[PDB]
């Protein structure tokens, strides 16, 4: 395998065990392994992270290049189960925010806008994301709004600015990826309005059925219904249906979307730091 050396090619130089120090364990049984760190120098608090490594290497290229204050960004990478050194969101997943906690318009709103400009940016940047939800959405101790995980990433161009994979999560997939249809960076857009449901219900929907059974779902049933539609406001309906259509042409994109009167009932970033300590809370 040629693409371990591709890897390796521009990844270093430095020993990471005397730029960082006090490394205290955070991550999971997911890969693993992530663990928060302190720069010497410079007192900055960091996340480091330790089958397929070309994700990985789609991971560090398209961080790299694609820098924005709504994406958790990159700030360098070490020797060697590699270290990656990116920016630390102390306040944790958007996840554990919409399953135990209540959050109004204002709040949610305040969510979409920042999604929305990491959005704008990546697509302006022939970047489609493909797996919004709320488990790549990371939040600061000040109710900073980032997105990471960029390993499904596609990368488009003039040429050739469609897609035609199942990539992505099923159920925040849009129906045009599960049918296996040429699709393009509104995919994100679907995924978002997925998320908007997710942070209203605390599910995305037919999480209580099978993956597969979802995928059929969605290629069947397409636009999602809300379980209490009458409890949201005209505006949010609208701004919903909007990330939610079918029709690729007339689902907004999310330049379009950041002009949305919805974006402006929303509260100010510090309105989410309740919501990060009561899902703590409720986690801890
Ligand atoms: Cl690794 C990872 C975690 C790790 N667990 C965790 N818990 C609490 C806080 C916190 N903050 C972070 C993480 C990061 C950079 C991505 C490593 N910066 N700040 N991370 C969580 C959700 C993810 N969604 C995708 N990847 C995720």
């Amino acid at each position: 395998e040629e693409i371990l050396e591709k890897l390796r090619s521009i990844v270093s130089v430095g020993d990471p065990k005397k730029k960082y120090t006090r490394f205290e364990k955070i991550g999971q049984g997911a890969s693993g392994t992530v663990y928060t760190a302190m720069d010497v120098a410079t007192g900055q608090e960091v996340a480091i992270k330790q089958p397929k490594k070309e994700l990985i290497i789609n991971e560090i290229l398209v961080m790299r290049e694609n820098k924005n204050p709504n994406i958790v960004n990159y700030l360098d990478s070490y020797l060697v189960e590699l270290w990656v050194v990116m920016e630390y969101l102390a306040g944790g997943s958007l996840t554990d925010v919409v399953t135990e906690t209540c959050m109004d318009e204002g709040q949610i709103a305040a969510v979409c806008r920042e999604c929305l400009q990491a959005l704008e940016f990546l697509h302006s940047n022939q970047v489609i994301h493909r797996n919004i939800k709320s488990d790549n959405i990371l939040l600061g101790m000040d109710g900073s709004v980032k997105l990471t995980d960029f390993g499904f990433c596609a990368q488009i161009t003039p040429e050739q600015s469609k897609r035609s994979t199942m990539v992505g999560t099923p159920y925040w997939m849009a129906p045009e990826v599960v049918t296996r249809k040429a699709y393009g960076p509104k995919v994100d857009i679907w995924s978002l309005g997925i998320m908007a449901i997710e942070m209203i219900e605390g599910e995305p929907p037919y999480l209580n059925e099978n993956p597969l059974r979802a995928l059929y779902l969605i290629a069947t049933n397409g636009t999602p219904e809300l379980q209490n539609p009458e409890k949201l406001s005209a505006i949010f309906r609208d701004f919903l249906n909007r990330c939610l259509e079918m029709d690729v042409e007339k689902r907004g994109s999310a330049k379009e979307l950041l002009q949305h009167q919805f974006l402006k009932i929303a509260k100010p970033l510090s309105s989410l730091t309740p919501l990060i300590a009561a899902a703590k809370e409720a986690t801890k």
